[PDB]
């Protein structure tokens, strides 16, 4: 039987702000993330980890015209065009919800697990991720008889893809064929689209990923996000809705043709249950500020569920009130769990943004690189690694420091050994 | 003694329309282009050629999720999503003015000729060109002691680059250090930008290419295109202005701060002469429909110049009238030459769009692959090749034909032998 395994992103050393804060705490950011990972693991929810990337990323600076040695390039950019430093030093890869789109073997035509890297074309600093993200996935899901990793879609606005963050999977047990729901923000020919915040996900992209992941045509549904919610701050579906098994926890203003979509899911998903949060109870604004929907909806063995939320949801009387009501109402959600993720939330990432859901059978679980599976040993090893290399204070100005560069290179080289990934980074090649 | 050599694009076999004409004539399109090439060569203007690309381009269709053999992929796309066929079968590479940005050795810090491939990120069908365009340039400008080809900038809207079409070079003799003028349509932070037709060229990209091409900082000027002209159809600078030696032939509504730009050129370029066409005489509309500014401004040995224009300029009484006046006025232009380029103009390409200007010293000219330099032998060989493989009629519907695919592959394989390029195309690797 298959279980849903969460793969979380280990915050990188250059985590920074580019709130009125300019000083970040990389070390604390990583520790907060590790704590969430460990807690869930300890509670019985399969957990794994995905490492940070090479930052600053000098290769793209060379692509931009700066030549010399890594340190000279860094110096030239610092002196001539320092704004690029921030753009090539983001710890954004930590939000693995955007790393790729997953298709469990129960939904594929060739019976293998498929993962398609997201190009993340809309944002320059995130578009840099794809190549390295592909290497990491291939080093983690290395067994080609069980896993199939596809390269990201062409890097153009027409095929903007933000991955799992806009993906959903509904059904009975995880191991059974499920219904996949792809949410997009825009499509060619459709005049209905955001007018203040461009849509990062296009239907053309979603459909291509569906194709690449060999998804059964009858087990896929494409739905357009409500354009008005996007203009309010919902840049990904995972900020206004989340799914798990037969449940779809969403805001009433989440989808363009919501009524139609839900009815369709009810007809196609056995026992499907939609939990819509009316705007009266919680507004879109409240949703965006608390990240109520960027929560993880987990399943226990008895069929009950747990909601993992960021601290902002508890600090908001209105949302907390709603959650306690939901807890007592007639539905699977029987527990609420809150985590302090201030560092990630400062840059726009909640509990779900930091994780990538991968349903794996018992045999597939065994095929995954064991060095990335969470347990006491990995937890302690990572914590020590963080205490050794991560700084407690960082600003954009420190990105020009050659020593930060050197520290990050050693750190990643040591981590690649710890996670048994080999020479997975560009600088190692 | 350096000369400016024109490298024209040989129209590909899939030239088609995706006016209301639906039937294209690939063969005629190629022959019209060859005729212009030959005429200029015969008149004494150094001329060379750049081959078409692999079309349909199946590899991108696979990236989009269609698997199987080349024929099956083609079949699946034709049946499932036929609109992709057109987007991967464009003969757009013919407009080599967008292939890359050139820096003559007289302007470079390392004394070599630099060529940076344009990403052409704005349009999906043209963004496919970069990789193959890079291989072709490296096979034509193969001597690395004389030429340096740099890969295209990252494929993101922030770094949209359309190449030479937005470039200009002013100065005395071609071989002397010249003043480079980079024209862009938008830049970050600048609220001044097109509002109807997105700007394909960003200042950030222009500046990066300037760096890649090792351009002397004092020999470069960045100027913003007038946003109002862009919204009227001027998607590239070579549709509203053209330079040559000490002359800059442009429309009065060409640049944002025109007065300041021209005064600056007057101060930095000896003998600089700006020929501004007032709106009263020729409107922007007239400009866009006739392609008056997408003309080639050539130099003869005595210092006189010749304007190479598309038929549309002669057919427009107003523009033709202005040209005759310009010919008699006090300036270097002493001759007008018109060519029939209806096929290319049908898709938005005039004489200049079909050519890439490369200033080369005598030694550099000798270093260029001799097999692509224009002469009677190459001219006759190419015309025969065209007659053998090009169809007289074509529509988007024919792009699904496996036989057209096979014809194009053999044609390109034979052409690669004729032009002594080796296995330069993906299908040959
Ligand atoms: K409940
Ligand atoms: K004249």
């Amino acid at each position: 039987n298959a279980w849903e395994v969460n793969f979380d992103g280990l915050v990188g050393l250059t985590h920074h702000y580019a709130h009125r804060f300019q000083v970040s705490n990389p070390r604390l950011a990583a520790k907060q993330g590790l704590l969430k990972m460990k807690a869930l693991a300890d509670a019985g929810f399969p957990q794994a980890v995905i490492p940070p990337h090479e930052r600053p990323f000098i290769p793209v600076l060379r692509q931009l015209g700066f030549s010399g040695s890594d340190e000279q390039v860094l110096e030239k950019v610092a002196r001539q065009a320092p704004h690029w430093l921030s753009s090539v030093s983001s710890a954004s890869p930590m939000w693995v919800a955007n790393a790729a789109t997953i298709a469990p073997s129960a939904d594929t035509l060739d019976g293998k697990v498929h993962l398609t890297v997201a190009n993340l074309n809309n944002k320059f600093h995130r578009s840099l991720e794809a190549p390295v993200t592909e290497s990491l996935l291939k080093a983690i899901f290395n067994d080609e008889e069980k896993f199939s990793v596809h390269s990201a879609l062409p890097q153009v606005a027409l095929l903007g893809d933000e991955g799992a963050a806009n993906h959903n999977r509904l059904g009975g047990h995880y191991g059974e064929p499920g219904m996949q729901l792809f949410v997009y923000g825009r499509e060619e020919g459709n005049d209905t689209r955001p007018s203040r915040y461009p849509a990062r996900q296009t239907r053309e992209a979603s459909e291509a990923v569906a194709r690449l992941n060999q998804v059964n045509p009858q087990q896929v549904i494409f739905a357009q996000q409500n354009p008005d919610v996007i203009d309010q701050g919902v840049f990904h579906n995972d900020v206004i809705a989340v799914s798990n098994r037969q449940v779809l926890f969403c805001h009433q203003q989440a989808f363009a043709r919501q009524s139609q979509l839900l009815a369709n899911l009810r007809a196609r998903v056995n026992g499907f249950m939609a939990i819509e949060v009316p705007a009266t109870q919680v507004s879109v604004s409240d949703t965006v500020s608390t990240y109520l929907f960027n929560s993880q909806l987990l399943s226990r063995d008895d069929g009950s569920m747990m909601l993992v939320l960021p601290q902002e949801c508890r600090e908001h009387a209105g949302v907390w009130g709603y959650l306690n009501e939901l807890l007592a109402a007639d539905n699977p959600i029987s527990e609420l769990k809150v985590f302090d993720l201030r560092e990630s939330m400062a840059n726009g990432g909640g509990p779900a943004c930091l994780r990538l859901r991968v349903v794996l059978t018992e045999e597939e679980r065994r095929a995954v690189n064991p060095a990335v599976m969470m347990n006491d040993t990995l937890f302690n090893a990572l914590n020590d690694w963080v205490d050794r290399y991560y700084r407690d204070r960082l600003t954009a100005a420190d990105l020009a420091d050659p020593q930060l560069l050197r520290e990050g290179r050693e750190a990643l080289d040591v981590l690649s050994q710890l996670l048994n990934l080999g020479s997975v980074y560009p600088f190692q090649r």
